[PDB]
DNA sequence: GATAGCGCTATC
DNA sequence: TGATAGCGCTATC
C-alpha cells in the first residue's frame, strides 16, 4: 500500500461489509476514515480480521437487521463473485452465494450512507449480456444514488499484478457530486521478482514435476504483463508457470492445480508457487500485516481479495470529490 | 480442511 | 481464429 499525507477521508466514518482481510479498511484508514462495524462471517477470515483490528466481523449478513448497522458515511462491500466470475458457472443472481448485492441494497435503503463504495470481478460487467450491472445500477438509481463504474487493472497502479476488477461508487444525490473520477493511470515500476522472499524462505514451495514443459525462454527485461514460460501436467489453472520478470496473474480463492491459489513462478532455475507473504506483496498489503496461520486458508482470503493501492486511490478520489464544496 | 486435476468461458 | 487466462468446481483422503 501507498503513503498518504493528505487524509481526504477524516472525520468520516465506514462499514466493512463482506470484510475478509479488510482490505478496504486498510485503504480508507489510510485516508483517515474510520472503521464503526465490519461484517464477514468466515471464521478463519474472523480470525485474521481480529489478529489485525482487534475486533470479530459479525456473523451472515443475510440475516442481520439493517436497522443494527451504526450510522455510517461510505459503505464498503467487496461482496461475493463466484456467482459472476469467468471462472464460475455464471449462474448470477440465481447461484445462492450470488444475492448478496440485495442485501447492501436493503442496507442502503435503512442507513443512506453518503457514498457506496464496491468492488467485484471484471465479468461482473458483462455477465449475462450486462443485464446483471444494470439491476445494480438501477437499484442504486432507485435508491437516489449516482452510479460510476469501471474496470482498472491494478498492474495500472503500482501494483504488479494482472488483476483486472470493477469499481462501482455511488454518490447520494442530494449531495450534487459531480467531479468524481477514477485514478489515471500510471506507468508500472514494480514487478513480482521485486517483491520475493529470499530463496531459503521459499525452499519448501519449490515444485518439481517430470512435466514440467518449458515452452518459452525466460525474458531479460522487465514488462508490465504476464509472461507465460511453461506448463505442468496439461496447463490447466494452476498449471502455469510465468516470468517474475512479467507481471503476477489473478491470485485466486478456490482455485486449484499444482501452483494453486498463486501459479507458478520461474524463480533462479527453480519451479515454485507463491509464499502467503509474497501473495500479500501482490495484493498490496504492508508486510506489518499478520497473516492467517493456515497456508491453505491464507492464499484463499488474499485470494478473493483486492489491492489496497487500487483501492486507495480510489478512496483519496471519494474523499477529493466529498470535500470540495465551494461558496 | 487441505490438496490438486480440471474443463469451460471470455476476449480479440 | 488460436492462444491465453480466470475472488472457480469439486472429488478424494
Ligand atoms: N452472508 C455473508 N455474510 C458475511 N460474509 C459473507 C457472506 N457471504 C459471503 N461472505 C464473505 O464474502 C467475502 C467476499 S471476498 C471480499 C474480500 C474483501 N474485500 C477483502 O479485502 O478481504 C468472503 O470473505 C466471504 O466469506
Amino acid at each position: 500500500m501507498i503513503e498518504i499525507k493528505d487524509k481526504q477521508l477524516t472525520g468520516l466514518r465506514f462499514i466493512d461489509l463482506f470484510a475478509g482481510l479488510g482490505g478496504f479498511r486498510l485503504a480508507l484508514e489510510s485516508c483517515g476514515a474510520e472503521c464503526v462495524y465490519s461484517n464477514e462471517w468466515d471464521k478463519y477470515a474472523q480470525e485474521v480480521y481480529e489478529m489485525n483490528f482487534g475486533e470479530k466481523p459479525e456473523g451472515d449478513i443475510t440475516q442481520v437487521n439493517e436497522k443494527t448497522i451504526p450510522d455510517h458515511d461510505i459503505l464498503c462491500a467487496g461482496f461475493p463473485c463466484q456467482a459472476f466470475s469467468i471462472s464460475g458457472k455464471q449462474k448470477g443472481f440465481e447461484d445462492s452465494r450470488g444475492t448478496l448485492f440485495f442485501d447492501i441494497a436493503r442496507i442502503v435503503r435503512e442507513k443512506k450512507p453518503k457514498v457506496v463504495f464496491m468492488a467485484n470481478v471484471k465479468n461482473f460487467a458483462s455477465h449475462d449480456n450486462g443485464n446483471t450491472l444494470e439491476v445494480v445500477k438501477n437499484t442504486m438509481n432507485e435508491l437516489d444514488y449516482s452510479f460510476h463504474a469501471k474496470v482498472l487493472n491494478a498492474l495500472d497502479y503500482g501494483i504488479p499484478q494482472k488483476r483486472e476488477r470493477i469499481y462501482m461508487i455511488c454518490f447520494r444525490n442530494d449531495l450534487n457530486i459531480q467531479n468524481f473520477q477514477f485514478p489515471k493511470p500510471f506507468e508500472l515500476n514494480t514487478f513480482v521478482k521485486d517483491l520475493l522472499l529470499p530463496d531459503s524462505e521459499v525452499e519448501h514451495l519449490v515444485i518439481d514435476r517430470k512435466d514440467l514443459v518449458m515452452t518459452n525462454q525466460e525474458i531479460e527485461q522487465t514488462t508490465p504483463k504476464t509472461v507465460r514460460l511453461g506448463i505442468v501436467g496439461k496447463g490447466g489453472q494452476g498449471e502455469r508457470i510465468y516470468s517474475t520478470r512479467g507481471i503476477a496473474i489473478t491470485l485466486s480463492a478456490y482455485g486449484g492445480g499444482i501452483f494453486a491459489k498463486t501459479g507458478g513462478y520461474l524463480v533462479n532455475g527453480k519451479t515454485r508457487k507463491l509464499h502467503p507473504r509474497e501473495c500479500a506483496r501482490v495484493m498490496g498489503y504492508p508486510d506489518s500485516y499478520k497473516v492467517h496461520p493456515s497456508t491453505s486458508q491464507a492464499y484463499k482470503q488474499f485470494g478473493n481479495s483486492v489491492v489496497i493501492n487500487v483501492l486507495q486511490y480510489i478512496a483519496y478520489n471519494i474523499g477529493s470529490s466529498l470535500n470540495f464544496k465551494p461558496y
